[PDB]
DNA sequence: ATCTGTACATGTACAGAT
DNA sequence: ATCTGTACATGTACAGAT
DNA sequence: ATCTGTACATGTACAGAT
DNA sequence: ATCTGTACATGTACAGAT
């Protein structure tokens, strides 16, 4: 009841998603194209539309969007980074760039600046870089404030990285062959770009699965029809926005949590869909169990400190090297309050 | 349990399987190979496995493989042959290796089949490593048939087929109906892929004879069979098995059977009871209307069906439905009518032909 | 020297065999 | 319940062509 | 090698019927 | 309240033309 309110506030407007998505599809676009037939390092790049508005998750509004720039490369030798199973060295035009990421990055960010200096119909501008992230970010003001992902990405269409092999496991769920398949699409590296001041830092890459992550969000049910027209809708995606919801109010509120992101949400629904993988475990009929036993989950996963990569299942996202413990004992805190008190931060 | 015991009997040897495919894939080989040379009309044909084998539904014996021979073709073309669903006369926009099967701009199907099976009767020919020749055409038949000696009987159909990447032949809009079964994401799909063109090649004395082709399915009949279930991990190893293909077994082996024995049969064939269950897994989409312990009565319902279909005289093909593969105009009532008595006395005494 | 149609290499579902 | 042959989808090498 | 055209998936929006 | 049917909107895969 309380729920269903919420998830009607949380509704993209058809309007307002016309209105920004051929702003963004316009600079998406020029920069593509500068990309290409100025002869850059970057001739033959490619677009994937990726992340939360393209997963139809997002919630609140159309204000920021995920497009990886993906560029095939053949020599690629990879090399495990000290047991951390996302990051890697790579190894074999880009005999400009070991290919080191910051070198690559740091082009791909110059001919981007120039192009937007060189946008005279959109209020666009080049956020500052964030040490930490593989993006160029745009931000476009036309008026309301949207920002913009630009992500590069080297694709490489051999098998996946051994760190993977016992990842991704939705052979109860989605099945074997489901599975098999995604396998055999390429994978994605992308740039670790943090000032830890730690050790190979500025030549490491890391894996994304966007593609398949999207895949999954567009394909989620055991059943074919799940949310199909000839189907039976089932609630996931509606439990996947409100807990990004109350991840988005209290990281609004609390600078304690500024460590956590929805991805963190994103990776723990990926696991309890995978232990729930009935389709009928997910009626609409029972949107509140669900919320709360993924609340329920989240808190297990805070509790015991650990939250797995989906795909990469060595890789912790919850390890003590990226989260203190006072940060998850904190957001416990907060989301048991919410939990227990009929969760007062939705009606702000 | 009776039932069980059939399939087992059905159930292929894999010495046998391991024998006939190595002499079979051996042939294929090498027709392919052959089709690529000289000026070959058909250098650029691919190959496509279809039929039962591939499905694994094939029972009995490794005995008879089909393989289509598939041959890309551009432009924009067709023209339906008397609103039947089905047929078509293929045209070319365009004014080239097929030139020589030419009929103004219609393409002539028994031109094409003739040399077709000229140049597969010439390869067999110098074969010296296999009991393999060529058998006599058969009317109606697109395929060019070798008969292997393993020294145990092998046929193999050879099928020609012309291949089209764009959309599906309007006469099909309404057919599929898979969306409450298999979904419309996996209906999008499938409908995105080519669409093959078989030669008629009847002698019916009919306009048109020689140039009219009929449409195939067999690609998406495959994929269907090797992914039959509502749920994802349908007789997957994370999955529960359901008991579909057990069904299509036991009914391809009822007709084979009665085949046998009586001439009557001869205007049926093994697709009647194939489109008949594919009606039948529309009808029943969930998995579980297909329990691996309810063998005998998921058997028996496709019965009741299929008889309401001869005593009815309707029987869409799934694809095209339009296209009614028991109209009178395509077998006799008394034809229906026999198989129909056939089938409720097995049906209703035990089923003794199983036991032959 | 590079290009590339052909065929080998790799991985895994399906289902027979034990 | 595990071992295993066949089919098949996609990546990759390279003899022979350019 | 590039780009438009097509079809239909994913959505939002709403009125009528339940 | 919710289910259904139609209108309206964007995203995406791929055939075919240039
Ligand atoms: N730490 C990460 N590791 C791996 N992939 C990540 C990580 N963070 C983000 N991604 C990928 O990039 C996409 C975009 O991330 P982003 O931060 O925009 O979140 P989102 O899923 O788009 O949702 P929202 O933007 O609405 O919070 C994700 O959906 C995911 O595929
Ligand atoms: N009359 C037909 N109309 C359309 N397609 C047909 C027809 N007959 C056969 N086919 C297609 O060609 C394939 C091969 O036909 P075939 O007679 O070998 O049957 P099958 O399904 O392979 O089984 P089996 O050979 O074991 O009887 C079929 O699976 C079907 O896809
Ligand atoms: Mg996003
Ligand atoms: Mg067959
Ligand atoms: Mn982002
Ligand atoms: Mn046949
Ligand atoms: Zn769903
Ligand atoms: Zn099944």
């Amino acid at each position: 009841d309380k729920l269903k309110k919420v998830l009607d506030k949380l509704r993209l407007k058809r309007k307002d998603i016309s209105e920004a998505a051929e702003t963004v599809n316009k600079v998406v676009e020029r920069l593509l194209r500068r990309m290409q037939k100025r002869e850059s390092e970057f001739k033959g790049v490619e677009q994937l539309n990726t992340g939360s508005y393209y997963e139809h998750v997002k919630i609140s509004a159309p204000n920021e969007f995920d497009v990886m720039f993906k560029l095939e490369v053949p020599r690629i030798e990879l090399q495990e980074y000290y047991e951390t199973g996302a990051f890697y060295l790579v190894k074999f035009p880009l005999s400009h760039f070991v290919l080191s990421a910051t070198k690559m990055l740091s082009k791909f960010r110059k001919i981007i600046k120039e192009e937007v200096k060189e946008i005279k119909d959109i209020d666009v501008s080049v956020e500052k870089e964030k040490p930490g992230s593989p993006a160029v970010t745009l931000l476009i003001r036309n008026p309301e404030e949207i920002s913009v992902d630009i992500i590069l990405a080297l694709e490489s269409k051999g098998s996946w990285p051994i760190s993977t092999k016992e990842g991704l496991p939705i052979q109860g769920w989605l099945g074997t062959k489901v599975r098999t398949n995604l396998r055999r699409e390429p994978f994605y590296l992308v740039p670790k770009n943090a000032k830890d001041g730690n050790s190979f830092q500025g030549e490491t890459w890391r894996l994304s699965f966007s593609h398949t992550e999207k895949y999954i969000l567009n394909n989620h049910g055991i059943e074919k029809t799940c949310c199909e027209s000839s189907g039976a809708k089932c609630c996931r995606k509606e439990c996947l926005k409100l807990m990004k919801y109350l991840l988005e109010q209290l990281k609004k509120e609390f600078q304690e949590l500024d460590a956590f992101c929805s991805y963190h949400v994103k990776t723990a629904i990926f696991h309890m869909w995978t232990q729930d993988p009935q389709d009928s475990q997910w009626d609409p009929r029972n949107l509140s169990s669900c919320f709360d036993k993924l609340l329920a989950f989240f808190l297990e996963c805070l509790r015991t400190e650990k939250l797995d990569h989906y795909f990469i299942p060595k890789f912790n996202l919850f390890s003590q090297e990226l989260i203190d413990r006072k940060s998850k004992e904190f957001l416990s805190k907060k989301i048991e309050y919410e939990r227990n008190n009929g969760f007062p931060i939705f009606d702000k």
